[PDB]
């Protein structure tokens, strides 16, 4: 089974880049349905995880997250970068959980293609 | 007397930007007691005014908010921008608080000088 | 009145950089309307003025910039970075024109605060 | 064979990440002639297709793009950035074209390495 | 045996980018010790070379690079990028030597998988 | 006099912005040939104070620092920037010496506008 690893590092709606991310993460979903991807998210990206975001412009990375997290993307978030933002605690995405960079080292290891954004 | 603002605009701990602008502010405070100093934070470095931050290495971002809040220095975090990322609602430190677009432009002109970090 | 000069930097949709420093120059030309307000575009940031733009979704640079041309005030464009980009020959979004870096070093002399996005 | 996808997000000249993206991607074809590479540029990277580039100072992505594109290395300009930026109706560099995400979202499908800048 | 090659190009202690690209690499290595883990710094990430780094606060980028070089791990930095910054002729951490765009060619043929921070 | 403070973040040539400081400092210094300006860099700017910068592309960092130094401009490297980097006790360019952050608080004090890039 073909494994991929997206990992994010830039801060939401500040950053085109964590948008680009998960705009290809659900574009890989459809086309290959059958794909095991997953999604570790560090430093700044980290705060994308958060409940109750409400844009006013256009894009929602939320809403974004939500659609990976429903077809089972595994989305995880550094603990190192959670804590220091004060994150670890309040609510979080659905299919969002604290994640540590030894798994994101396992899952890099084990991964066929890794990209990072 | 002296009126000075200062926006920062980088994403917490992402890079040295935002903690830059906080320990010059500090800076600034140190030296002049009665120095009209106002803080507004916009775009990414809104996630600062996070309650819960627990770094476990250098600086702390929230501890220099509070260095500077109880100096009565005044700490805006911009509406849409908090709004977006989903900060409106949760608990943020001490005097820091939710400000708009109108009143950076509104301090903005009153004001002498206007360091844009 | 009061000159005030604002001075973006970073490419347009890329980032709330450059997005900003419209929302904030609109913004204080509506607390006042007699502002002597000047804008500058260096690097990345001049591929802002070209015609055509229409963002799929979220806001539009190009309307910003008519938005404020339209007041009258001057938005101008760094000549060398236009070249570099080929943005000097191709059409601009108005009363957008090309300027130069001593014509920065200038504004910025005769200025009362330089905004520096 | 092989085939390498190389993406960038990179505003040309301003940054650094696209203008080592092409040398890497020139670099790649020196090594193996018949080296099957693909390069999508996505947000910011996309200006870079514009034709009349013409800087007094160092490099120039214009012909850096040229000389990999008389090689038949496919460059695609991602459509919904382009259309943003009012460049999708522009004269494109030669081989230079406008692409999807979708297409991204396939090249990285059927790839044995994806290199993102 | 696994080929993996981790480029880097953010500047050291500028921002997170550097510092969780040598963190991951160093965990990569904790996981598999026989893995034939290759490092290559270009732009600003190639002053990270830099012997005698004094950090009063967090996390040591040299400490970090002497990690990786002790298990044996190669760290080359661009010719091109060290000699425009007066690096190539400085004294480098123990393990850490000057390499060329070339060469990076010829890793990132032969890997199986290539990280780009 | 006007007393002008230009304060600079970027990486010498990984970006355009440290760049703009030096060039927009160099037009400053010729316009007004009787104004007080100072250059303060904190960050990765810092290692544009190294001597032996020979770049064999475009515009030469070291050169335009000579040239401001040469003119009596102030330039001041942070001191705990440089701590931590490793050139606090490297050969520092012409006229280029290591300031501290209390020293800035004081510029920005008695300047008339200050200018961040």
């Amino acid at each position: 089974m073909q494994k991929i690893v997206i990992v994010a590092n830039g801060a939401p709606y500040g950053s085109e880049s964590l948008f680009n991310s998960l705009r290809l993460a659900i574009a890989l979903r459809e086309q290959e349905s059958n794909l095991d991807l997953r999604l570790f998210l560090m430093s700044d990206a980290v705060t994308a995880g958060l409940r109750g975001q409400k844009p006013g412009e256009g894009y929602n990375i939320q809403q974004m997250l939500e659609i990976l997290t429903a077809q089972n993307v595994p989305v995880k978030l550094c603990k190192t970068c959670t804590d220091g933002r004060g994150i670890s605690t309040l609510p979080l995405i659905d299919g969002v959980e604290i994640g540590t960079l030894v798994e994101l080292a396992q899952w890099t290891l084990s991964a066929d293609k890794v990209l990072t954004f």
